[PDB]
Parts: C-alpha cells; sequence; structure tokens
C-alpha cells in the first residue's frame, strides 16, 4: 500500500478534462486520501514541486505553465499506486505517449501534459509533504 | 453569474462515480471555485447543512448516511448555477427522476442520492458559508 | 423489492448496442438474477409473450422481426424495478421517447426498438415464467 | 424519410465537442447524405441562413459568432429527421433544455449553443439549398 | 473462425463492471455463441475450470473468489477469438496489464482480476465444455 | 506543424464508428483543416490513393470494399501529426494492433480496417493531393 502526489495541471481545466482524468484513476480503483483545489498554487509551491529541474532551459515556462490556471493536488492511495499510476498517466513526450494511456490519449505536447505523478517512493514523500505539509 | 454549493455523497464514492458525476457537471461549462475532500464530514456541519430537516423523521438516517464515508464539498460558478445544476441534478425520489438526470440515470434510493445541489440563491449563500467558511 | 422481464432485442445484437442498453440498467444500480442467450428464440415463445397483440396488424412482422437474430432474456431484481426500467426504456414511438431514454437515444423505429421491458407486476410474473419456466 | 439541415457551431469546436454532438445524431441512426467543412463562413451565407432574425437585437452578434471559427455542414436523413433532430438538440434557452439534450447536457448560453438544426420541412429544404446549393 | 470462453468474475459485479467489460469485446466485433448466467457456480466447476492451479498456493483463495458472487460464462466466436480475447483481457498482473486493456484500466488485484479467457485452443476447447456441456 | 490525410473507412458507416474515430483524434488536440463526404468515391481516386498497393493480390478487393459504401476524407494539422495519428490508428493486422487504438479496440479484420492514416510526409503531399487537389 502505497501513496502518490497527483497534479491535475491547468491545462485539464482549460480543456475541461479534469473529470476525464480523475476517472481514469477512479476506475482503477484508487482512493482519495487527501485532496486540494487551488485557484492559482503559488510560483513558490511550483518552484519546490519540481526544483530538480531548475536549471532545465523549460524550467520558468514550466512554472510559468502551472500557474496559468487552477490545479488540483491529489494524494490517491493503493497497493505500487505510485508505479500504476505512473502507467496509466504515460510518457512525458507526445511522441511516445501509449494510445490508452491519458497522455496518449489526451496530450499533444511535452509542456501542456495534464497530469503530474509521483516518480517514486522518495519523491512521492516529498511532494505530499509540499501539496499537504499538514 | 451566480455560485452554488455541489456535496458529492458518500454512495458516489462507493460505487466510483465521483468522476462522472463531477463530469456531467464540467461538461456544462460550469467551473470550480473552491473544492475540499472530507475523509469524513463533521457530524455538526452534516446537521447544519441539513439543519432544515432536522424533525423529519429521516434526519438521523440522513446524517449517519453523510457521515458514513468521504464527501466532497464544490463551489460551481456559471450564470444561473443554482437551477441549472438542480436541473441536472434530478428529482430527490426515484419515481420522478428523469432519464438524462444525474439521479434518473444513476440513483435508484430517495436516501443514496449521490448529490446534494443548493436549492435557492440564500441557500446557496448559507451553505457555501457552511463548507467553506 | 421487484423483479421484471428485459428482452434485448435483435436490433440491439444487429447494431452492437447489447452493453450500452445493459450498461444503462446497470448503471441504475439494477441486479441480474437470471438471464438466458437465445441466438433464435422459438417462434411460440416470442408469440406467447406478445399474446396480447395477436390480433394486431403488427403481429406477424413483429414476431418475424423477433426471431430474425439473438435475444437476451433478463430478470432484473430492485425496489420498484418495473416502473423504473420502463422510464428508461422509453416510449415505442420514436416521435415521443425522451432523450435520455435507450429508445429516445438509440431507437428510430416503432418496431425495431432494441428493447421489452414488463408494463406491470402481473405481466412481469407472466413474462418471467414464459422465459424462465 | 426526410432530410434536415444541421450546422455544428464555432463553440463545438472551441470546446472539442465535434464528433460528441455528431455522435449523438449517429447513434440514434441517422445517416449523413452530404457534409461540407468551413474553416470560416461567408457572411452571407449566414446571414442568408438566418435571415429570419435580421431585425432581432442578436442579429450582429449570432453573426459575429458564427463567422468566429469552423462550421460543419450536414444533411442528414432518416425517418422524420427533422423533428427528431430538434428534439435531441434541445431548447434554446438553457433555462429550459432537458437533460439528456445536446444543449441541455452541453450548452450553457442561450447565444453559443453548439447545434442548429431545421425546424420544418420548409426550412430544411432552404436550408439545404444554401449551404449545398 | 475460433471460439473462446470468457467468464466474467464476481467482481465485475460487485463493481458494476459487467457491461463495460462485455462492451469491450462487443465493439471488437465478436459474436456472443452461448451464454450463462450463474448465481453462484458449483465449486467443482470452478475446481475443474482451474484444475491447472490446483497445486498453487492461491487455488483455494481463488476457488472462494469465483463463488463469492455471480459469473457471466460466455462463448465468443470470431477469427483469431482466442488470442484476440486474451490481448484485449491484458496481463493477470497489475503492475503489468496495459492502459488500454480490460485489466490495464479496470483492475488493481492479481486476484480480483475482472475476467478469464482461455488462453489457447486446447484449453478453449475444454473449458467450453465445462461450462457447457451440452 | 505537420498536415495528414487521414479518410474514414466504409466500414465506420457501416458500424455507425465515424464519430467515435473522429472523436478519439478530436480528444488529441488535433484541427481539421479541410474536410469532404464522399457518398462513394470514385474508383479511380481509390486507385490513384492504394497506387503502391497495385500489384498485391489484395489490390481489387481493396478497391471494391473502399467504394462499398461512404468515405470522408480529412486533412488533420498538429505538430508530428502524421506519426502521432499513425499511433492512435494502431496497427494494420488485426493480431498486432494494440488495445487503446482505434484498430485495437474497434477493427477486427486487416482490411476492414476503419481508418486510413498518411504512413510519411511524402505521402501526406501526395494524399492530400488527390483527396483535396484545389
Ligand atoms: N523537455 C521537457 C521536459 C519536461 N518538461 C516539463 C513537462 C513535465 O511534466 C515537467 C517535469 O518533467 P519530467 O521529466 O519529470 O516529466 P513527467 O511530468 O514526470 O513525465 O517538465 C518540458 O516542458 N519539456
Ligand atoms: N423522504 C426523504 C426525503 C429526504 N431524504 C434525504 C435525501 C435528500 O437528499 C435529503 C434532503 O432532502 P431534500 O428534500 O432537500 O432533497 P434534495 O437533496 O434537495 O433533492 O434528505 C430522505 O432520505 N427521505
Ligand atoms: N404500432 C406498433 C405497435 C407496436 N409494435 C411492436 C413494437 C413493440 O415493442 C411491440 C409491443 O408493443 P407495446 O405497445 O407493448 O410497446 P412496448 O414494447 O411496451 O413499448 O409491438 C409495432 O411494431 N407497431
Ligand atoms: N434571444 C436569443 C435568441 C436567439 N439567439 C441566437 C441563438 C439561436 O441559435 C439563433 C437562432 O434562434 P432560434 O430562435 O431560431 O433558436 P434555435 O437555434 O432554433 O434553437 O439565434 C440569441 O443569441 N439570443
Ligand atoms: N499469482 C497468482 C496467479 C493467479 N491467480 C489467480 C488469478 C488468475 O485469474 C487465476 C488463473 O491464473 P492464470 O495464471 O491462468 O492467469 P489468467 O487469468 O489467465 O491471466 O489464478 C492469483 O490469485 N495469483
Ligand atoms: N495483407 C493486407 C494488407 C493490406 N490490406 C489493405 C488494408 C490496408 O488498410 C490497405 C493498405 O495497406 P497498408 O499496408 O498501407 O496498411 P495501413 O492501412 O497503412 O495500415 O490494404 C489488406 O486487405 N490485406
Ligand atoms: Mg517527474
Ligand atoms: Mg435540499
Ligand atoms: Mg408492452
Ligand atoms: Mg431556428
Ligand atoms: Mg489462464
Ligand atoms: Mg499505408
Amino acid at each position: 500500500l502505497q501513496r502518490t502526489l497527483v497534479l491535475i495541471k491547468p491545462d485539464a481545466f482549460e480543456r475541461s478534462l479534469v473529470a476525464e482524468i480523475m476517472g481514469r484513476i477512479e476506475k482503477k480503483n484508487f482512493k482519495i486520501v487527501s485532496m486540494k483545489f487551488w485557484s492559482k498554487a503559488p510560483r513558490n509551491l511550483i518552484e519546490q514541486h519540481y526544483k530538480e529541474h531548475s536549471e532545465q532551459s523549460y524550467f520558468n515556462d514550466l512554472c510559468d505553465f502551472m500557474v496559468s490556471g487552477p490545479i488540483i493536488s491529489i494524494v490517491y492511495e493503493g497497493t505500487d499506486a505510485i508505479s500504476k499510476i505512473r502507467r496509466l498517466q504515460g510518457n512525458t513526450n507526445p511522441l511516445a505517449s501509449a494510445p490508452g494511456t491519458i497522455r496518449g490519449d489526451l496530450a499533444n505536447d511535452i509542456g501542456e501534459n495534464l497530469i503530474h505523478a509521483s516518480d517514486s517512493e522518495d519523491s512521492a514523500v516529498d511532494e505530499i509533504s509540499i501539496w499537504f505539509p499538514e
């Protein structure tokens, strides 16, 4: 039993795909443990969430995009939730993400890619603490 | 432009219909402006939410049901959001709710009925202050 | 709590709408308690099922249609199942069936209308004994 | 058997609901007999299409909206296609359109309302000749 | 043209996924040849169906689960139906079943995995005879 | 930014899968640039579209099938649209096309396979000129 951190990104709201994405995880039988709606996340939270990317050329565009509309942060719980939700998410790159995955069916850009999911136990703990410090 | 308060009820979690219900409202172009997940809503909030029914025969069972699993409280915004979302919701009574409505398609019980929606401007304002004080 | 008899008609097989129709009833939380697949229903069962219409102008065409492909006969159980599933079904006449109903959304003919549902307690009991003797 | 003229409006493209809308009509078993994609419809065609509304207060905004993005014009064929597709469409006014209808489920504005459908035999014939001369 | 045996398992009924699963096979254009609804299958039928697993540690839990609610048995017919329905089904293991498959989208446990499908011509013949001995 | 040529084939009309297929491409955020409905495409257009297959044993059956009912021709535009729509389409062979793809979920025959999509920049230019010579 693991918990992972998922963000629904501002592009899902712009495109009205919030329920679609959440529904895919719900149908796979993962349970919401906590959830927060952000009309706009503070840039500092975003910078912390993506701290590993601070030296990448896309860092600033990525932070601007993540504060460009609402976000929902969600903690999901389930056996092997971290790896499983990552497989449902699909690859970052639109040339690679597989039909059947969230990104494979729905996303067409490497940046506006609808959804974040923690990639490991270490990072899940970290990201959960950022979005749900309580 | 109006704001209305929606609760996703514990039966929606139990039957995995949370996204289905939220999706119907999202597809109608209504925007979330607040949302809170409650693993278990406090009895007192529930009793205040339904204070109008406090002397009704079904009150205790209603309150018991409403604390029997998680709920999501959401404020939705849109032109005439209150009446329009009430229309989406459908009649409380499963003998009357129309196919095409949330309850008409999905609910089979007058009590386990998936969703709450504010029924007027004044009750919307009240319910919003209960869930998002 | 009631039991009702539903037939999935041959047009549903032809148009691949079997799961779509059964899904609408399943999503309304009704439970299957019996079900039989008929690659081709016997003429006599069909004629007994529709015995009330035996002198109607459409009887032979109705019976011919009903043996023109497979059918599934299902008994569904739930509180007020009879009237509620009738409500899901929609009006026989495609000029009257409401969007949101099975027929309102999917059927375009008064005859090729996808689904049978028992119309009362007494007819439910009768139809159930025909298909599941 | 009848032919009716449907326009998929620019809001459907903007909100990615083109297939959703066409799908509802396809599932009702209506057949496309003509279809044209317009990256931008000519003002004059739009003004002729809505010539009945030319003196209405909303005319210019309506025409402006209708040239604000792509449209698809489609001729659909089926028994009683005109009235049946009008029934699928739903009321212009989002306070009145029924859940289960295209507008009842998807539209939130009296103007940005996703779809046009001919309202009678005579207007169908007229509209068809405008879009498919 | 082949026939394969499919079981809709008790978890599909518990979770109201019966139509969802049948719909996926129906949309792929496979035809129902026979179908039986079981309010509860007799344990002996289950033990016969899973006879190859009789010495596995999960055998008894598997039999208990399969008699824990209803089952629908179905014979589907179509060109290469056996291998094709297996690919739609998805892998047994939730760490492996691919998004887009029935198990990949819907199942989250190696045991409660919604659906059985015959894995070969030899086993299809066998399983069809168990569920439809006529 | 690329344009690709898609045909919705007569089997999609016969099976009422037109919107289903178009919807999958629409949901991936590709834009229609041009579109033409053909009550029946002229056999010569079909023969030109499939000119590379003229010596294959299936050539005549393929042309007969393509004129057997309506077709919609569509030009779709988007970053890497050609390769991306090909991945959504799925493999020609029903023993290979993956669940989650259009063919993987919906097609059960190597010939009646619902959808054409250009396979390269060179062929897209070519096919666009055939269906939209303007
Ligand atoms: N080449 C890249 C890589 C990442 N990004 C953005 C989009 C990604 O969601 C975030 C984080 O990248 P990461 O490599 O962790 O990708 P995932 O979101 O976990 O799939 O950065 C980008 O815009 N361009
Ligand atoms: N006869 C009744 C009436 C109401 N309830 C429960 C179910 C209802 O959602 C709540 C509130 O009742 P109300 O009449 O306000 O109905 P709505 O939720 O607005 O449709 O009480 C009940 O269990 N039995
Ligand atoms: N005018 C009519 C009336 C009925 N039928 C056929 C189609 C109907 O499903 C059956 C049974 O008619 P009935 O009036 O009982 O209609 P329902 O199936 O209950 O809606 O007869 C017909 O073909 N033409
Ligand atoms: N009060 C109104 C009435 C109509 N319009 C626009 C929206 C409508 O689709 C068109 C045509 O009006 P009409 O009354 O024919 O309505 P329908 O499209 O047939 O439902 O005009 C408007 O913007 N405001
Ligand atoms: N490690 C395992 C393997 C199988 N089972 C159960 C679940 C499987 O559906 C059945 C039969 O296993 P099998 O290896 O034939 O798997 P499939 O159902 O064909 O994918 O046994 C289990 O509970 N744990
Ligand atoms: N063995 C084959 C190969 C192709 N065809 C038909 C079906 C294919 O859609 C067309 C064109 O074949 P091609 O190899 O280009 O396949 P795609 O449509 O691009 O996947 O020919 C066939 O009937 N049998
Ligand atoms: Mg990452
Ligand atoms: Mg109330
Ligand atoms: Mg009747
Ligand atoms: Mg009008
Ligand atoms: Mg096996
Ligand atoms: Mg090719």
